[PDB]
């Protein structure tokens, strides 16, 4: 092999863009789509994805906000297994996107990501059961680097540090404890509980303790 | 693969699960193994479920001292998300931890963390006493191990979610699911009814039901429990 060596060197979007464009081809593919859904906000999480799909297709996919209906994408949220694969489908087919393999991997900071390698001429148990275990391997290492790149812009809270105390205040808040209940549990004063929470809210750029707690959890800060 | 898939669709018991891992451990050139999963509830202190064939005196200390919450390999698995080759001799901190493991032959390890359904986080470790895991042996078994760990995990997960993740059987309707999304972010019942153009009393109706299904005494608990299980998003 020789990819961890390329990655440990890669430090930009294009370097990632072209490092996948080569893997795309070196395994018989023309289209590639690496996507990543942030955990925030909960009510409309924001995806981020580079590709090489037809320009006309990129723009229209956004236009109608297809992320909220795309089955290739819904899978990447409920299932942890790879997937060899409505006027929506019709609108796509006629662009060169009908034959492709999507690989969903969970990553740091609660990021849910997917490598969807598509081609313009399908399934092959002798090609799948042949590259199956690699494709998956590549994907995990792709997402690792990809997150280390996106986390900055995409999950700005990723470099948040949480004091021991704040971590413990957030955990008891995750379970719905009032400032008063936490004190009796921790044998500590009330203004004390509020103090630490209020600090974490700020670092975590949240309007309130529930949003904070949720953001902290969603990122692994309470793990 | 030689029908691991078949051997794995059969597995219905823990001891069955135990022997598959043990054969893999042996077949793949190691000596000890562990496999465990971390359930997400309660969020205050998640519980771990694991087995190994480590020397009995280490099993006992590992459980006694609650090492799941100290073991750096476990921290890596939760916090980063990738496979890791390690050598107990190398670590500079946690010597009280590492010396004792070195003492029992737990020196060269290969660990593969993975995420699965219901907020279950799992990890296979293959370990041996001598002969370090080198670039070549990895070049060879790496992909297979990463795959078999995905497999092993879905099993361990379907095999145990029941007692491990009690609220994992829960189903939420579109409305309950949206009330929780807005609750996670701290909206009140009044704000949610305005936001969705439905009566406050109905917002309440659905959250109360969502609370009862997820066995929570408060909407905040319910929301977070729902989140961890993948019910939201
Ligand atoms: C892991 C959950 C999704 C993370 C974000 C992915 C966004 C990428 C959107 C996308 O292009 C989906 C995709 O690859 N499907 C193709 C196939 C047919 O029509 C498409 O747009
Ligand atoms: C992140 C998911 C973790 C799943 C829980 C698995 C618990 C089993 C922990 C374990 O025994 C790992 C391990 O082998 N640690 C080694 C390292 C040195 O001493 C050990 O016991
Ligand atoms: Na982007």
């Amino acid at each position: 092999e020789g990819y961890l060596e390329i990655l440990s060197r890669i430090t930009t979007e294009e370097e990632f863009f072209s490092l996948v464009l080569e893997i795309c081809g070196n395994y018989g593919f023309e289209f590639f789509s690496f996507g990543a859904r942030a955990p925030f906000p909960l009510t409309a999480p924001k995806y981020h994805f580079l590709s090489n799909y037809p320009g006309e297709w990129k723009s229209r996919y956004i236009s109608e906000d297809y992320t909220s209906i795309d089955p290739i994408v819904r899978h990447g949220l409920l299932e942890y297994t790879p997937l060899i694969w409505r006027f929506f489908w019709e609108e796509a087919l006629h662009h060169g996107i009908r034959h492709g393999w999507s690989i969903p991997v969970r990553g740091k900071y609660g990021l849910i990501s997917m490598l969807s390698l598509v081609r313009s001429s399908s399934i092959a148990a002798t090609e799948i059961l042949e590259k199956e275990s690699f494709l998956l391997w590549i994907t995990s290492m792709l997402q690792a680097t990809f997150g280390d790149l996106l986390a900055p812009r995409i999950v700005p809270e990723s470099n948040v540090r949480l004091t021991a105390r704040e971590t413990e205040m957030l955990k008891w808040t995750a379970v719905g404890k009032t400032y008063g209940e936490i004190g009796l549990i921790l044998s500590i004063d009330q203004r004390t509980v509020k103090f630490h929470i209020v600090n974490a809210m700020r670092k975590l750029n949240s309007s309130n303790k529930a949003e904070a707690t949720m953001k902290a959890y969603a990122i692994g800060l309470l793990n």
